[PDB]
């Protein structure tokens, strides 16, 4: 599923991301925008051989099992394929653990480089929410 901008903001609020660890909803939607272009099915291979999965590009190095990432952790105790579902629950639940991990949303390089210190409220303007 390629989510609409307001469509996704609504889902994220539902699953309890808005203001989660102090990050307003615009932060989560801007990150999904530059990580995956709102596509639940997005995968990208890292040079280290790990892969990034789903709407928030959660990395197989720490967070999920894909069975081809040598010496990796599965800290969200899930298969990476669960992060590709049209239902974003699994991706939200793992994001909560990542953004609690100490570095906040800086764990998403595209958030640090393209959303951090921007007018992120603009990502939720016009949305019934
Ligand atoms: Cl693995
Ligand atoms: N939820
Ligand atoms: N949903
Ligand atoms: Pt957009
Ligand atoms: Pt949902
Ligand atoms: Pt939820």
């Amino acid at each position: 599923k390629v989510f609409g901008r307001c469509e996704l903001a609504a889902a994220m609020k539902r699953h309890g991301l808005d203001n989660y660890r102090g990050y307003s909803l615009g932060n989560w939607v801007c990150a999904a925008k530059f990580e995956s272009n709102f596509n639940t099915q997005a995968t990208n291979r890292n040079t280290d051989g790990s892969t990034d999965y789903g709407i928030l590009q959660i990395n197989s190095r720490w967070w999920c099992n894909d069975g081809r990432t040598p010496g990796s952790r599965n800290l969200c105790n899930i298969p990476c394929s669960a992060l590709l579902s049209s239902d974003i629950t699994a991706s939200v639940n793992c994001a909560k653990k990542i953004v609690s991990d100490g570095n906040g949303m800086n764990a998403w390089v595209a958030w640090r480089n393209r959303c951090k210190g921007t007018d992120v409220q603009a990502w939720i303007r016009g949305c019934r929410l």
